[PDB]
C-alpha cells in the first residue's frame, strides 16, 4: 500500500463524481488544496443539466438564490454591500521582480498593475487558506476558456467552495466531464478560490452572501500557472476564468507565445450587399462594449452578430489574418441601463436561464433596475437589491450600479455563427473608446499601424476624473505595460500580416449644457458603415491632426438633422495640446525606461501635426 494510514486521500467526502477519474495531476491539485482548506464535501463538477438543478435547488433551499417566477428558470442573488465589484486594490500579481509585472513609477504610485513579492505573498495565502473551507464544500470545476478542442483554447481547474461560482462558471465557460477527458494528461490553470468563512462562523452572514472583505485579496502567479483568490464571491473576483485567467495570467502567456488576450468585444457586420466583416473593440468596463456587441442597427439592411462582449483572444494564421475567438461561453453584462432602446438583443437573451446579480425584484417575480425603461403597472411593487421596499423618488437606486446579468451566449437571438469556430473569425477592424466629454470626436481613423497602438496606449476616459485606461486593459495587464506596448508593435514586423484598420470612437460628446451631442446605441450603426467602407478603402476620409475623419456629408445623417456635426466633428488646437501635453507627462511618470521608441515617436508626430494648425 502506497500509504502508512490513509494518505492524502479524501475519497471518503466525494459527493460527486469519483478522484479516481481524474488525471493524476488534477487529483493532485485537488487533494492538496483539500488538505490545506478542509472542506467537509467534495464535488467533482460534471456540467450535466442534472448537477445544475439539483446546484441551484440547493442554493434555492439554503437562501442563497431566489427564483424569479416572471420568468423560465432564472435566478435572483443579493450581496453583502462590501462585495459588489471586481476590486482592484485587492488584485495582485507575483512574480520575482516587480518591474516584470509593472514599469517602476517615477511618483511611486503605479496606475498599470499591482505587484507583491513572493514572501509577502506566502505570509498572506498562510493568514487566509488554511482552514478556510470547513464545514463547505470544495467544488471541482474542470473549464475550458475557448470552444472546446479549439488550438486557442485553455483549460483550468477551479476550486471553490462557492456553489453562485459554480453555477456562473456553468454559463460563462464550457465546464464539466468533456473538458476533464479533453484535458487528459495535459497542462492546466490552478485556480483556488474560497470566501473566506469558514464553518462555524466567526462573522455575521449579511444578506446570505459569504465575504471576507478585509482579507480580499486576488492574487495571480504567472510562473507557477496558478490564481489564488480569497474573500470576494463576485464577478471578476470570484469566476477566475474571466479577468483572472483570460486577461492577466493569458496575457503574459500571449506576449510569449506571439498572440494576443484583450478587453475586446468582437462582433460580425454585414452590409446590405451581403459582405460581411469582424470587428474587435476595447472599451473601459462602464463605456458600453456589450451594447456595441449586441447592436440592432437603425440603418436599414444592416446586421451585427455578437461573437463576444467582453474578452477576445487573437492570434494571426498562416495566411495572415488576425484570427479572433471569444474564450467566454456566455455574458456577465452589466444589467442598469440595459433596455429595448439601448439593448434590445440583451433583452431577449435574459429571459430563460439567467443569474441576476444585485438588482431589483418587482412583486410579480421580475427584475428591475434604472433605465430599464419599462412602466410596471399601477400597484406593482419593487423591492430594492438592499431586500427593502423601495419607489422612484427613494433617495438610492434600486439595483446596485455594477449589478449584472449571468447569461448564456448560445441565447442570444444575434449570436454569430461562427462565436464557436475553432480557428476564429477574421478580424478586419480594431476600435479603442471611451468616455470623453470634450475635445474628441465622435469617430477618427489612425494613420499607421504604429499611430494605432499609440491611439491604445492614449486612451482616457471619465470615472471619477478623466483617467488613463490604455488598450481598456489598466486592471489587466498580466505584465509589465511597457513591454505589452511593444508585443502590439511587433505585430508589424509579421511577415505577410494583415494589419486590422485602428479607428478610436466616442460615443459621449457633450455640448456646454452637459447634453450628449450624438444619439449612440443602434445609431452607432452609421459610425460603423462609415468604418467599413474605410477597410473597403472607400473615399470617405479628411485628413487632420488626429488622423482621418469622416468627409463632410460622409456619414448617413438622414433621420439626425439636429445633430450639431460642427461640435460633434470639431477638433481644438489649444484640447489637443493640452492633451498631447497630458499623455506625455503620464507615460514619462508611468512607463519612462520601458516606453518604446516607436511610441515616444508618435506622441512627437501627434504634437507636430498639431502645431500645423
Ligand atoms: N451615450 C451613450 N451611452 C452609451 C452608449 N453605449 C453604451 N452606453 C452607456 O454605457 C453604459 C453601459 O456599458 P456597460 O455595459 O457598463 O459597459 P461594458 O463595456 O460592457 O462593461 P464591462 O462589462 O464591465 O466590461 C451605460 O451607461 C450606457 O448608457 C452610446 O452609444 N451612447
Ligand atoms: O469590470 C469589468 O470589465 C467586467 O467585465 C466585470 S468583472 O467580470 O470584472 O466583474
Ligand atoms: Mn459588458
Ligand atoms: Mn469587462
Ligand atoms: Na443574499
Amino acid at each position: 500500500p502506497p500509504q502508512l494510514h490513509n494518505g492524502l486521500d479524501f475519497s471518503a467526502k466525494v459527493i460527486q463524481g469519483s478522484l479516481d477519474s481524474l488525471p493524476q495531476e488534477v487529483r493532485k491539485f485537488v487533494e492538496g488544496n483539500a488538505q490545506l482548506c478542509q472542506p467537509e464535501y467534495i464535488h467533482i463538477c460534471d456540467g450535466s443539466e442534472e448537477e445544475y438543478g439539483r446546484l441551484l435547488a440547493h442554493m434555492q433551499e439554503e437562501g442563497v438564490i431566489r427564483k424569479l417566477k416572471k420568468y423560465d428558470n432564472c435566478w435572483l442573488a443579493l450581496t453583502d454591500p462590501r462585495d459588489v465589484a471586481r476590486i482592484e486594490s485587492k488584485t495582485v500579481i507575483i512574480t520575482q521582480e516587480q518591474r516584470d509585472t509593472v514599469p517602476i513609477p517615477k511618483s511611486g504610485q503605479s496606475q498599470l498593475g499591482r505587484w507583491m513579492s513572493e514572501e509577502d505573498f506566502e505570509k498572506a495565502f498562510n493568514a487566509r487558506f488554511p482552514g478556510c473551507m470547513k464545514g463547505r464544500t470544495m467544488y471541482v470545476i474542470p473549464f475550458s476558456m475557448g470552444p472546446l478542442g479549439s488550438p486557442l483554447a485553455k483549460i483550468g481547474i477551479e476550486l471553490t467552495d462557492s456553489p453562485y461560482v459554480v453555477a456562473s462558471m456553468r454559463i460563462m465557460t464550457r465546464m464539466g466531464t468533456s473538458v476533464l477527458e479533453a484535458l487528459g494528461d495535459g497542462e492546466f490553470i490552478k485556480c483556488l478560490h474560497s470566501v473566506g468563512c469558514p464553518l462555524p462562523l466567526k462573522k455575521p452572514l449579511v444578506n446570505n452572501w459569504a465575504c471576507n472583505p478585509e482579507l480580499t485579496l486576488i492574487a495571480h502567479l504567472p510562473d507557477r500557472r496558478e490564481i489564488i483568490s480569497f474573500g470576494s464571491g463576485y464577478g471578476g473576483n470570484s469566476l477566475l476564468g474571466k479577468k483572472c485567467f483570460a486577461l492577466r495570467i493569458a496575457s503574459r502567456l500571449a506576449k510569449e507565445e506571439g498572440w494576443l488576450a484583450e478587453h475586446m468585444l468582437i462582433l460580425g457586420i454585414t452590409n446590405p450587399e451581403g459582405k460581411k466583416k469582424y470587428l474587435a473593440a476595447a472599451f473601459p468596463s462602464a463605456c458600453g462594449k456589450t451594447n456595441l456587441a449586441m447592436m440592432n442597427p437603425t440603418l436599414p439592411g444592416w446586421k451585427v452578430e455578437c461573437v463576444g462582449d467582453d474578452i477576445a483572444w487573437m492570434k494571426f494564421d498562416a495566411q495572415g489574418n488576425l484570427r479572433a475567438i471569444n474564450p467566454e461561453n456566455g455574458f456577465f453584462g452589466v444589467a442598469p441601463g440595459t433596455s429595448v432602446k439601448t439593448n434590445p438583443n440583451a433583452i431577449k437573451t435574459i429571459q430563460k436561464n439567467t443569474i441576476f446579480t444585485n438588482v431589483a425584484e418587482t412583486s410579480d417575480g421580475g427584475v428591475y433596475w434604472e433605465g430599464i425603461d419599462e412602466p410596471l403597472a399601477p400597484g406593482v411593487t419593487i423591492t430594492s437589491w438592499k431586500n427593502k421596499e423601495w419607489r422612484p423618488q427613494d433617495e438610492e437606486p434600486c439595483a446596485h450600479p455594477n449589478s449584472r446579468f449571468c447569461t448564456p451566449a448560445s441565447q442570444c437571438p444575434i449570436i454569430d455563427p461562427a462565436w464557436e469556430s475553432p480557428e476564429g473569425v477574421p478580424i478586419e477592424g480594431i476600435i479603442f473608446g471611451g468616455r470623453r466629454p470634450a475635445g474628441v470626436p465622435l469617430v477618427y481613423e489612425a494613420l499607421s499601424w504604429q499611430h494605432g497602438v499609440f491611439v491604445g496606449a492614449a486612451m482616457r476616459s471619465e470615472g471619477g476624473g478623466i483617467m488613463h485606461d490604455p488598450f481598456a486593459m489598466r486592471p489587466f495587464f498580466g505584465y509589465n505595460f511597457g513591454k505589452y506596448l511593444a508585443h502590439w508593435l511587433s505585430m508589424a514586423h509579421r511577415p505577410a500580416a494583415k494589419l486590422p484598420k485602428i479607428f478610436h470612437v466616442n460615443w459621449f460628446r457633450k455640448d456646454k449644457n452637459g447634453k450628449f451631442l450624438w444619439p449612440g446605441f443602434g445609431e452607432n450603426s452609421r459610425v460603423l458603415e462609415w468604418m467599413f467602407g474605410r477597410i473597403e478603402g472607400e473615399d470617405s476620409a479628411k485628413l487632420t491632426p488626429i488622423g482621418y475623419v469622416p468627409k463632410e456629408d460622409a456619414l448617413n445623417l438622414k433621420g439626425l438633422g439636429d445633430v450639431n456635426v460642427e461640435e460633434l466633428f470639431g477638433i481644438s488646437k489649444e484640447f489637443w495640446e493640452k492633451e498631447v501635453e497630458e499623455i506625455d507627462k503620464y507615460l514619462e511618470d508611468q512607463v519612462n525606461a520601458d516606453l518604446p521608441y516607436e511610441i515616444e515617436r508618435e506622441l512627437r508626430a501627434l504634437k507636430q501635426r498639431i502645431s500645423q494648425m
